């Protein structure tokens, strides 16, 4: 078999400095 | 043969910006 | 038939909010 797809995307970041 | 099974997520992303 | 590989894990998650 085909390898399995690519995992999801992480979440988003930590809001940055302001 | 059956597709592997999907990745694992993804970490966080980076700071967003200033 | 045979499964394949697992997956690659995930890229990195977008940039947070500002």
């Amino acid at each position: 078999g085909p390898p399995g797809p690519p995992g999801l995307p992480g979440e988003a970041g930590p809001p940055g400095p302001p």
